[PDB]
């Protein structure tokens, strides 16, 4: 059953350019084991082809044998209830809060990154902090999984290596590429970078560049940091 998910170009009209729905598609394919390609598309460029199965134009977007599949969220969903035990592993979260942790991050960020008045940056670093903070606390808090068992200098602290547990879940491919976003530009841009004190996290996106699903499914930090050059630049 052929699969080929399209994905918007970068800035050369070819690599993959900046776009976490993208990238979180790319990583529940990849996570599924399925046989599938990707092609890249310059939007300001469309081949026939795209513009014929695509009329919408949206991106990105999935071609499952014959039908076109719009709606990264709608996509996923269907991923995960068609590409099913025994042939591919369900990545669906066996905790709800998994799907909910860090979700308000990416727009704490969007502020932060859009602003452009100076009295209102501290505050907005702030609530950026204190997001990525919540995240870490979900991070080092015990899921079920885990119950009882621990070692006498770290108890209750959770030592899984992700959101859910050991394994990568949906969650993980919806917030990895956003938080990789909020680093690379925050960076660049702002001179920040998350607190060392926020372990878990560091842990989570250690263990997260460590996975080829995350790693080799990212855009360039070049292309993320062009991807937001103007909105970014403004705060003088």
């Amino acid at each position: 059953p052929q699969v080929e998910l399209f994905v918007k170009a970068g800035s050369d009209g070819a690599k993959i350019g900046n776009c976490p729905f993208s990238q979180m598609l790319f990583m529940v394919l990849w996570l599924k084991g399925v046989t599938f390609n990707v092609t890249t598309v310059d939007t300001k460029r469309r081949t026939e082809t795209v513009q014929k199965l695509c009329p919408g134009g949206q991106l990105p977007f999935l071609l499952y044998g014959t039908e076109v599949h719009t709606d990264t969220n709608k996509i996923m969903e269907f991923l995960e209830a068609v590409l099913c035990p025994p042939r591919y592993p369900k990545l669906a979260a066996l905790n709800p809060e998994s799907n909910t942790a860090g979700l308000d991050i990416f727009a704490k960020f969007s502020a932060y990154i859009k602003n452009s008045n100076p009295a209102l940056n501290d505050n907005l670093e702030k609530g950026l902090l204190k997001a990525l903070k919540v995240l870490d606390n979900y991070l080092t808090s015990p899921l079920p999984e885990e119950v009882d068992e621990t070692s006498a200098e770290d108890e209750g602290v959770s030592q899984r290596k992700f959101l859910d547990g050991n394994e990568l879940t949906l969650a993980d491919c919806n917030l990895l590429p956003k938080l990789h976003i909020v680093q690379v530009v925050c960076k660049k841009y702002r001179g920040f970078t998350i607190p060392e004190a926020f372990r878990g996290v560091h842990r989570y996106l250690s263990n997260a560049y460590a996975r080829e699903e995350f790693a080799s499914t990212c855009p360039d930090d070049e292309e993320i940091e062009l991807a937001y050059e103007q909105v970014a630049k403004a705060l003088k």
